[PDB]
């Protein structure tokens, strides 16, 4: 069916090129952050990185809200001020508005929709769309593709994780080049580009508090998360040296509901399942630092959009 999934996915895009589709424009300049395939690429971290560059701005993230319980258009966090519960948000969206405290935070099906109730409540300076790459209906004046050494071997789904074919890169005005810490690669194209590391440097209780590593030591952890690819989590750890006796792989977005840990015993996951098991007194998460090669050149190259 690989075949017919595309056939409708090359016509939409014919439409979106020919101008064919009607393409929406917001009053502020839009980042658009976003990827080629399902099962992550650092997205969620990269826009974090983002916000994070832009914090002399009015910023606000505009996101999908993916399952959660809740309809239409959202307001997540309000610079800061969670709202919500992750529930309700969708634990990426409130993954970024909880360690962006200076953020305001948008969940709606509809981008421009949210943008605009944002525009009126919020005033934001910038808007970034988390994952908007094929949301092409809403105009951004920067779109950035994360790419990782994987995608360039995938196929269009439902056979492979593609969701569009690989020549629809032409759409990117910058491509970032992530999992480099784990799995280098190079791309040329001639586009500004950037390699991504994530540098795992922290770990965090779970009421989000930096802890020394130092209880990990000469102890054999439980290791579990429920990510877009639980498979690179388990590899940064067996490269970290991190000594893990078990490791239980669940869904993306887990819910947790079920989860009831063991007396004794030292569980290690990611921020994006910490937020799900806030509380829990031993439970740790593996912190990082997103490190952009050439950040000096990105941020010319986003600083472009304001004027
Ligand atoms: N190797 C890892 N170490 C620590 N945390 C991770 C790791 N991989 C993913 N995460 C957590 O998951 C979030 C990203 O979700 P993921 O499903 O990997 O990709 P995406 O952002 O593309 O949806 C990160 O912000 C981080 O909180
Ligand atoms: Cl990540
Ligand atoms: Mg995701």
């Amino acid at each position: 069916f690989s075949y017919l999934y595309e056939k409708i996915i090359n016509f939409r895009n014919t439409l979106y090129d020919k101008g064919f589709l009607k393409i929406k424009k917001l009053p502020v300049p839009v980042i658009s952050v976003g990827n080629l395939s399902v099962g992550g690429s650092g997205k969620t971290s990269f826009v974090m990185y983002l916000a994070d560059l832009l914090k002399d701005k009015r910023v606000c993230i505009l996101s999908r809200g993916y399952k959660r319980k809740s309809k239409g258009t959202l307001i997540v966090s309000e610079y800061g001020n969670l709202k919500v519960s992750w529930e309700e948000a969708g634990d990426e969206p409130y993954l970024m508005a909880k360690l962006l405290p200076h953020v305001s935070v948008v969940a709606s099906e509809d981008r421009y929709k949210g943008g605009l109730l944002a525009l009126e409540k919020l005033s934001p300076e910038v808007f970034i769309l988390d994952d908007g790459f094929q949301h092409r209906k809403l105009h951004r004046d920067l779109n950035i593709l994360l790419l990782k050494k994987k995608d360039l071997k995938d196929r269009l789904l439902p056979a492979g994780n593609l969701r569009e074919p690989l020549k629809e890169i032409r759409r990117a005005d910058a491509l970032v080049l992530t999992y480099q810490e784990v799995e280098p690669f190079e791309f040329f194209t001639g586009k500004p580009t950037f390699k991504m590391f994530r540098e795992f440097c922290c770990l965090l209780n779970s009421d989000f508090e930096e802890v020394p590593f130092d209880i990990l030591k000469e102890r054999e952890v439980i290791a579990f998360s429920g990510l877009g690819d639980n498979g690179q989590f388990r590899k940064v750890l067996k490269n970290l040296g991190i000594k893990v006796k078990e490791f239980m792989s669940f869904p993306d977005h887990y819910d947790y509901s079920d989860f009831t840990p063991e007396e004794g015993e030292i569980y290690l996951t990611t921020p994006k399942d910490l937020i799900k098991l806030q509380g829990y007194e031993n439970v740790f998460a593996l912190n990082f630092k997103v490190k952009l090669e050439r950040e000096e050149k990105l941020k010319k190259l986003i600083y472009r959009i304001f004027y």
